[PDB]
């Protein structure tokens, strides 16, 4: 598989989700990478993205909610690691939904492939 | 010119910057379209992506920082505006900095247009 | 499982890969969805996006190597489809391999889900 | 102004535009960076993405065509440069346009940089 998963206690690269709110029609879900214990952001090595899935529980299709790209590692005309711009794995979604359902959170390592994480949204 | 700017407390789609962060090398910054005045967001219009781009004091060039994509507009099977799933184009990202610097933020409007807007980082 | 990997009936969803050159690892890849059944792309209903992928042989981890946005889709000012203007589910990707490897492509239809399609790069 | 602009023969950041078709409404423009003087594609500098906006004459607003992402920059668990995957800067959307229009290309380097080419679109 293509999408690894892990224990995100023991694992790195698992993209963990988190509920933190559900006001006026409106879930804020947080992703981030490397959330118990850190992941590198270097030029050589970075979390580059993440994508956010929700399927609603009467919908035969899933949707894509929003992908955050990650884009600054430090690279600049002085050499790798040395523009002081680091972006952290970590977004935050904003979305109206009606109906529970899963979440499903995509994340890419440059050097360790594609990862994956699960969450349930109650409403 | 294809960006257009204008008052944010004005314009509904403005992107507007707010740093909620911005301590010891810890940055947060909050970016959205239509604070003041809501923009819809159905099928037909809506706010697609914001953007943020980040350039330090001592650096030539600017560099990005990241890019929040708002996918779901109601869409499904059952027509337009359906699903009850609908992205709000707002977006936090998190990252590190070592000098201050100024900030900009461009969005995409798929009837509207290209938009921008400025911000300075203080540390 | 999110990715669909099997095409409906009259319905053409499955991202297909075509190899259009491969000198010396000098690499070009065409993806398409609904090449020769055209896929609808209406405000309303079209394909967002396609990732290809790529692991070499003696590779633990695969690589993403790139991904093509289609932005496009008739929402205009005067209502949906009426710009004139839409992006076809096509894209090329070129790269640069020095092993053999497996290709995998990712599409995403706004109310039909996540698909994936496979091909084997051979040098 | 953040987006750059030189001579696109004396200059290797410049995204150059090259219409493929226009016929009877169906557009396929080529867009690449780096067409006279190849641009390096390292793990620490390379062309991450070319975006294509088109305004059709008529329109009060322009459209995004497309964006695509090149990902691939060589890095792996070995270090950086060291996977043989490298993707080039080099782009083809493939469009329905109803009349003719000005077309408009950003792209970013990593480290130096955004950019911006230009050419008209006639049908
Ligand atoms: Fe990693
Ligand atoms: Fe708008
Ligand atoms: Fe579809
Ligand atoms: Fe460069």
């Amino acid at each position: 598989e293509l999408f690894q998963t892990a224990d995100w206690k023991k694992q790195k690269h698992v993209p963990v989700i988190e509920v933190l709110r559900a006001e006026g029609g409106v879930v804020e879900v947080k992703v981030s990478v490397g959330k118990e214990i850190p992941h590198p952001n270097t030029t050589e090595h970075h979390i580059a993205w993440i994508e956010l899935v929700f399927q609603p529980e009467g919908s035969k299709f899933p949707y894509v909610v929003g992908r955050a790209e990650f884009a600054a590692h430090g690279a600049s005309v002085d050499g790798p690691n040395t523009s002081g711009v680091y972006t952290d794995p970590v977004a935050v979604f904003a979305f109206k939904a009606e109906k529970s359902g899963k979440l499903t959170a995509f994340s890419y390592c440059n050097i360790h492939g594609l990862w994956m994480g699960e969450a349930t949204l109650s409403l």
